[PDB]
């Protein structure tokens, strides 16, 4: 009928409509810290989120997304393993029904409670739709969320979820500052991969941050109260919207730290 994360249309079934699911550079993967190569030539990451304009938040039946105005270079990502400027277009989360699962990427087989993806596209390509047609079209900055203390920067997002409860609802979400979702250190691992949901396009340079952010259980708890279904349909709680780790194949994960 259409992809989802349940018994009948979950990740295991995705390959039927999206053949690329069994490709060479699929994500997410398991980061084995003892095999990752320290690379002294990688540049430090440069995140310029000082003029970001958030527009709205919407429930799309797969997760919730905060969209930004990417008409010009207001919020960008440069440095690290990248070439050229990438524009912030949207961020979303993946989470679980329990605190010991939720993240897509794992560290030494360790699963975190949730995972934040800040999606950017390569400006040299003109618009998002063109960028998705290239090997170095996307750069997704991933951050792990660990349950502990509350993150002030996340509360604004948490407070508005009630107005976008079911599939297809949206609420205006202006003046949100993304810099509030960053950890202290910008150290990372990097590898060539893909989107973690259909169409599963292999156009992503993944930059996973080493240091996770803290989020209270009450904050994550509100994520689990969202709905996969639209208004009027039977209720199905939005939880465990994450894809299992894929085989690394012939790839190498470089670390920007020792
Ligand atoms: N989890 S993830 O980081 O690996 C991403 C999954 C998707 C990302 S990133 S996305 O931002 O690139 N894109 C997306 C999602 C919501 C809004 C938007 O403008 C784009 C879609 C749906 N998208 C339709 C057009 O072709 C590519 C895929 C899925
Ligand atoms: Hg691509
Ligand atoms: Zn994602």
């Amino acid at each position: 009928h259409h992809w989802g994360y349940g018994k009948h249309n979950g990740p295991e079934h995705w390959h039927k409509d999206f053949p690329i699911a069994k490709g060479e550079r699929q994500s997410p993967v398991d980061i084995d810290t003892h095999t990752a190569k320290y690379d002294p030539s990688l540049k430090p990451l440069s995140v310029s989120y000082d003029q970001a304009t958030s527009l709205r938040i919407l429930n799309n039946g797969h997760a919730f997304n905060v969209e930004f105005d990417d008409s010009q270079d207001k919020a960008v990502l440069k440095g690290g393993p990248l070439d050229g400027t990438y524009r912030l277009i949207q961020f979303h989360f993946h989470w679980g029904s329990l605190d010991g699962q939720g993240s897509e990427h794992t560290v030494d087989k360790k699963k975190y409670a949730a995972e934040l993806h800040l999606v950017h596209w390569n400006t040299k390509y003109g618009d998002f739709g063109k960028a998705v047609q290239q090997p170095d079209g996307l750069a997704v900055l991933g951050i792990f969320l660990k349950v502990g203390s509350a993150k002030p920067g996340l509360q604004k997002v948490v407070d508005v979820l009630d107005s976008i409860k079911t599939k297809g609802k949206s609420a205006d979400f202006t003046n949100f500052d993304p810099r509030g979702l960053l950890p202290e250190s910008l150290d990372y691992w990097t590898y060539p991969g893909s989107l973690t949901t259909p169409p599963l396009l292999e156009c992503v340079t993944w930059i996973v941050l080493k240091e996770p952010i803290s989020v209270s259980s009450e904050q994550v708890l509100k994520f689990r109260k969202l709905n996969f279904n639209g208004e009027g349909e039977p209720e199905e709680l939005m939880v465990d919207n994450w894809r299992p780790a894929q085989p690394l194949k012939n790839r190498q994960i470089k670390a920007s730290f020792k």
